[PDB]
C-alpha cells in the first residue's frame, strides 16, 4: 500500500521525484526510501549535489521519509580552497604553476554530510559541507546550513540557527527511541495517522 | 499627470517595469494597489513570483499602492506548509492508498494572510514568507528573507530579516500614518509629489 | 612562468575560468588587479555579474590582485538606490509629466565605492552590496550578503555577513599585510609560491 519507492517519478506531477533510485548510481551517497525532491525547473536531484569528488572520500547520507523542496543544494568538500596560506589556486592555471597542486592532506576536510530521517528541507536551502541534521528536523526555506542541527529542531536563516524544539524533549526522546521510519512498511501503513499526530508515542 | 495605473507596461521602451495591478487582476485572493510596480528580472510577469497560493487554503495576498518591487522578489503563500503536529512527510501526495491521509484544512498550519502596505520598497531577490505583514513606508533590503512582520517606515534586512532602524523620527512616522497621501486622488497627489518626496508634506 | 593575465580565458579551451582584469578593463570606474579570476556558473563572463553600475553616479569598483571569485557572485553598485528622504516611489521613472521629479545626483544615497582587496576569496553566490570594503586575505563564505566592511584576513559569512574569526593570529596577519607578496615582481612570486601557500613566506 502506497507508492513504489523505486520509481523516479512516483506520482503519475513529474516534479516530484524519489531520490533513492536517482542517486543509487552515485559513489559515496546513501539515501533512504520514500525521501523525495520537488523539482524546481525539471532538473533531477543528482544535479543538486555539488562538488562531490570520490577522491576526497567525503560521504553524503540522507535518511528515509525526507521532504526536500525545490532548489535545495548540497555542497560537498570539492570546492574547498587550501587555507593555511593564500587561497589563490595557482595550480589551476598551468603554465608551470601546475607544480603547486595541493596534497589531499592540505585541503580542508569538513566531514561527511548526514541528513537524518523524517527531515523537511525547505525551498532553496543550501547545505554546506560537513553538516549533520538530526531526525525530524525542519530547515526553513532559504536557510544556509553551516552547523549541525539537532533532532526535531526547527532551524532557519543564513547562517541557519536553531529556532526552537518542535515538541517537548520527552516526546522527542520517545520518537527517537521508536524510529517509526525503520518499521516494516506494512506496520507504517497501519499507523500513518498516528505518525502524523505523534500519538505513536502512546 | 503620470501614467495610467491600469497600463500593464507603463514605461515606453522599458518593458521590464510592470504595474502589478493590471497584471495580477486575474488572480483569486490577491488585491493589489495602483501604481505599485515590479521590475522584471527576465521578462517574467509578477504573477509568476507569487508561489504556493492555493484558493482552497483561503489565504489572501494584499499589496498596497505606490510600492516598488525589485527583480526576483518572491511571495510564498501557505501552500508550501507541511503538517507539523507529527511527521512532516506528506504521505497523501503519493496516492496509491495514502491519499486517505490527506490533512484537513484545520490540521495544516495557517500562518495568515500576507499584507504589504503602501509606499513600500522591496529590494532585489527578497523572499516574503507566509503570513507576514509589512507596514506602510517600510524598506526591505535586497536578498532579505522576511519571516516576521515589519513595522511602518522601518528599514529591515537579512535572513531572517530583522528591523535595522526607523527611517524617520516617530513623530514624523505618526504624521505620515495619519495623512496617508497614498489614498489621495492622483490629481491631488500630482500637486504635492515634491513634498511627498522630501517629507514636508506633513507640514 | 605562470599564466598570461591579459587572456580573458587563460586556459585554452576552457571558458569557465576567466581573468577579470582583461574583461573589465574597458569599463569606466572599475579597476581590477592581475590574476584575479572568476569561476563561471554557466559560462557567463564576469562583466554580467556587476550590476547597477552607472558612470553618471560616479561610484568606483576596485578589486585587487590574486582574488578568487566563485560562481554566481554579484556586485551591486549604487544604481539601484532609491531616494529616501521621503517616499521611495520613483515617480520620475514613469514620465507623463512626472519626469520633472527626477532626483538630482545629490538627492540620491551615495553609499560609496566598493573596494575588494588582494588575495580575497569570495565564495559561490555571494552578493556584495554597495559601498563595502573587504580587506586583503579575507574569505567570504558562500551565499553571504555583505552589507558592511570586512577586515583583512577575516573569515566572514551570513546574511548579513558578519566576521566569524580571524584566519591567523594577529602577528601573522600583521606580517602578511606588511610584506604584500601580491605586489612583488612576478618572478619573485614564482620563486616563492610554495611559501605563499603555507604562510612560511613571513619567516
Amino acid at each position: 500500500m502506497g507508492p513504489n519507492p523505486m520509481k523516479m517519478y512516483p506520482i503519475e506531477n513529474k516534479s516530484v521525484q524519489f531520490i533513492k533510485p536517482i542517486l543509487e548510481k552515485l559513489e559515496n551517497v546513501e539515501v533512504g526510501e520514500y525521501s523525495y525532491y520537488d523539482s524546481k525547473n525539471g532538473e533531477t536531484f543528482d544535479k543538486q549535489i555539488l562538488y562531490h569528488y570520490p577522491i576526497l572520500n567525503d560521504k553524503l547520507k540522507i535518511g528515509k521519509f525526507c521532504s526536500i523542496g525545490p532548489g535545495v543544494t548540497i555542497i560537498m568538500n570539492g570546492a574547498n580552497h587550501r587555507m593555511d596560506g593564500s587561497t589563490y589556486p595557482f595550480n589551476l592555471f598551468g603554465n608551470g604553476w601546475e607544480k603547486h597542486m595541493p596534497k589531499l592532506d592540505q585541503l580542508p576536510i569538513k566531514g561527511d554530510t548526514i541528513i537524518g530521517n523524517d527531515v523537511w528541507i525547505g525551498k532553496d536551502v543550501v547545505i554546506m559541507p560537513g553538516v549533520k541534521i538530526g531526525d525530524g528536523a525542519i530547515v526553513a526555506a532559504n536557510s544556509v546550513v553551516v552547523k549541525d542541527i539537532a533532532p526535531y529542531m526547527l532551524a532557519g536563516g543564513n547562517p541557519a540557527n536553531e529556532i526552537k524544539q518542535r515538541f517537548d524533549q520527552d516526546t522527542i526522546n520517545q520518537l527517537l527511541d521508536i524510529k517509526w521510519w525503520n518499521w516494516p512498511i506494512d506496520i507504517i501503513n497501519e499507523n500513518i495517522d498516528k505518525i502524523l499526530d505523534n500519538s505513536i508515542i502512546r
